[PDB]
């Protein structure tokens, strides 16, 4: 029914020890990245949002305009995650199973579950979230995607009914889900993930009135 | 059957009577854009259309290489209507309804009705398909739609038989529906149509001779 | 089962005798292109190897960052041959049509058939494959196509197997296949083209260790 959790999977996962040398240049890997964490998901922005947090919880980096939405995804959701070592990246790719597997998710708009939403706060950014324009290190953030119409009202709702603001801004391409990055306090951060939750099931309850 | 209309279906509708100013900024609105009409479709073509139509008969505009074919599409259709008041921007959302359920239309290329073509004459054209180079305000048109194959052989049986200039033209990506836009006078985009819609026929028939 | 191969098939085929005079310059023709040859299939790669394949065997060209995958394929995969006229352009296709039947081919990474792959070498290229940077018209190539997780590794390992290079590499955008350009001896192509394999199959086994 509404408001019931969409919980994604893994689909593949390896580790490259050493990456080769032409390899590296054609991936523009910086002398200090020598491992590189492949993984799979059928999920977009769940994935995003563990890959980010992976930033924090070991020495690995990630290798805005992207796809997104729930699973399943047509294809595979691939993020590469480079390192010093493949200690270090293995810890990365560990912290991003535990947060793929119970971390953000996705719920459904309505009861007949033909449309999902995904509202979730970061408490704390990382450096893969961090790089996109208007989002600072360290700080949080409202991570909000839902179908480009409830996408757009919703934005609108969330930036009258709380004290954030909008990081940056690319409209909708058709598109199935369109997402956007909004940025103020914890709680801030929060109402308006409330606020967007409001009206997107308002709209998948009555989506024409 | 073969020339059987296909109707597509409006799938969601709202109206922000006044846009957030964070959001207003983010979306570039101009100051007279106090309004915004959101309305999704599962057609590209004919939404487009009807887009077009609403710019004439109501006080709003649209807030060439987007996606193109028929209903059902994967996703959402959005198109955002800005105005100077919730009236006007009613009255455009009233246009494209009427629109969207009456005027244009895909038709089927085959009995088996594997194939779709859009073959259509706006007789003039307002602010939002004039806005492709090439095509003046108030001028008219042929609106062209079909798969690349039958798109490209279609385009130039039309060249051929009417009066009609391409008014621009960006090649196909692997798509399953391409567009054109031709020019001249009314009569001439009429002739451009049904030679457009006897080649696609032609090839949905006997698509390997 | 693994490594049996997946067979496409042509969709549709037409030939322009003589292309309209603004349609041509829309299609920034030159002036020896007289004639034109439309061929659609349901396969990219496979596709796209047999019109290269066309402009070794007829006087004919085609009118890297495109769509890759086996078939079926969402929609319409179209090649358009220029030629000096109709017959060369016949030529062109008969080609085409030869290779695409009985030429190269994606193959199941798995006996539930769920993955695909494509490791072929191509020992001469023609005009079309060498337009892309670091491939030389004549010289051998191996051309790798497989699901973005299995892609990356699979590519690590053929570098690491073989001497060969990286002719150019764009990372994968969501995707559901990616491909690989390596370039060497055509000996050498076949090793990696071999190495290639055995890292799809190993991971189409067991894709989380
Ligand atoms: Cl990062
Ligand atoms: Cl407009
Ligand atoms: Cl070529």
């Amino acid at each position: 029914p509404a408001l019931d959790l969409i919980r994604p999977s893994v689909t593949a996962m390896r580790v490259i020890a050493s990456v080769n040398a032409d390899f590296a240049r054609e991936l523009k890997l910086p002398p200090h990245i020598r491992s590189l964490g492949l993984i799979s998901a059928d999920s977009d922005d769940v994935t995003y949002i563990a890959a980010d947090e992976a930033t924090k919880q070991a020495m690995v980096e990630v290798v805005a305009g992207a796809a997104h939405g729930p699973s399943p995804t047509a294809g595979e959701v691939l993020i590469m995650l480079g390192g010093p070592n493949p200690a270090e990246v293995r810890a990365g790719l560990d912290a991003m199973i535990a947060h793929i597997e119970n971390g953000a998710a996705f719920q459904w708009a309505n009861d007949a579950q033909d449309t999902a939403f995904l509202a979730h706060v970061v408490s704390r950014t990382g450096s893969y979230l961090s790089s996109t324009a208007g989002i600072t290190l360290g700080d949080p953030m409202a991570y909000l995607v839902a179908p480009p119409l409830e996408a757009t009202y919703g934005i609108d709702a969330a930036l009258k009914s709380a004290d954030v603001q909008l990081a940056t801004y690319v409209p909708p391409p058709e598109t199935n889900y369109s997402a956007a990055f909004l940025t103020g306090s914890q709680a801030a951060c929060k109402a308006a993930c409330n606020a967007f939750t409001d009206a997107v099931l308002e709209i998948a309850r009555n989506p024409i009135q």
